[PDB]
């Protein structure tokens, strides 16, 4: 049934449940993602804080010996994807791999072991299929890397990943390039192309990724910018359309490109124009 979040506290909420802009509710089907498992591929997640409301849990952590995400970064984009209050699917299971340090850097070595880790996860636990991974973190080209995130969408979980925020052409990052993962680019609350977003012909799709409010450590919130804001609304939209429609990992991402809608203006040429839309036709 139709639940209705009104005045939501960030505007990309309210905006992928709308065809328009200008939208201040979000409106979603119930199951809300709910059995769906969510991988933070990312700086940590503060699981404790009150957004998650227990629905987050610790996976591991390839980066250092602190279980916590000194950053910020991890969890601002886990609540994105799944918090209560600032996130798309509100009752998807949220797990954090912890790869990046407090500073936000780690080397390609240590993110595609908790990548790895979280594939080995996802088959004990019987998610194959309907698991996802976000990956809101970037880099130079690496086709060990481009191997790994090729290897996690072949095992059965969608992979959203960011695209870059260097204003350039996408095939030149990694895992943004790599074969079948959605690659997400940033837009803005008037339905412009962020400046900073990188573009292309890998671009899958648009989501809001310029001023997106969600929880920070320590129980408060915070607003950020970038592609790495962009990526969680659709790792979201995808836990919610495999709860809702069965979707499976393998056709998520061109099940949200064909849900989506052409509203992005001076969008880069050979970009796609395609904005995260989640059907719900209010
Ligand atoms: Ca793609």
């Amino acid at each position: 049934a139709n639940v209705v979040q009104r005045n939501s506290p960030s505007w990309g909420l309210s905006r992928i449940s709308s065809k328009k802009s200008g939208a201040t509710d979000y409106v979603y089907d119930s199951t809300a993602g709910e059995g769906i498992v969510i991988y933070g591929v990312d700086t940590g997640i503060d699981i404790g804080h009150a957004d998650f409301g227990g629905r987050a849990e610790w996976g591991t952590n390839t980066a250092d010996n602190d279980d916590t995400d000194g950053n910020g970064h991890g969890t601002h984009t886990a609540s994105t994807a799944a918090g209560s209050k600032f996130g798309v699917a509100k009752k998807a299971s949220v797990v954090a791999v912890k790869v990046l340090g407090a500073d936000g850097s780690g080397t390609n070595s240590q993110v595609i072991a908790g990548m790895d880790w979280a594939v080995k996860d996802s088959k004990s636990r019987g998610a194959t299929g309907k698991s996802v991974m976000n990956m809101s973190l970037g880099g130079a080209y690496s086709r060990a890397m481009n191997d790994a995130a090729a290897n996690v969408v072949r095992s059965g979980v969608f992979l959203s990943v960011a695209a870059g925020n260097e204003a350039q052409d996408a095939s030149n990052s990694s895992p943004a390039s790599a074969p079948n993962v959605c690659t997400i680019a940033a837009s803005t609350n008037s339905d412009g192309s962020a400046s900073f977003t990188n573009f292309g012909s890998v671009v899958d799709l648009y989501a809001p990724g310029k001023d997106i409010t969600a929880a920070y450590p320590g129980g408060g919130s915070k607003t950020l910018s970038g592609t790495s804001m962009a990526a969680p609304h659709v790792a979201g939209a995808a836990a919610y359309l495999m709860a809702l429609e069965g979707t499976t990992t393998s056709s998520a991402c061109a099940r949200i490109v064909q849900d989506a809608i052409t509203k992005i203006s001076g969008a880069p040429k050979g970009t796609t124009t395609k904005l995260l839309y989640n059907g719900i036709n209010g």
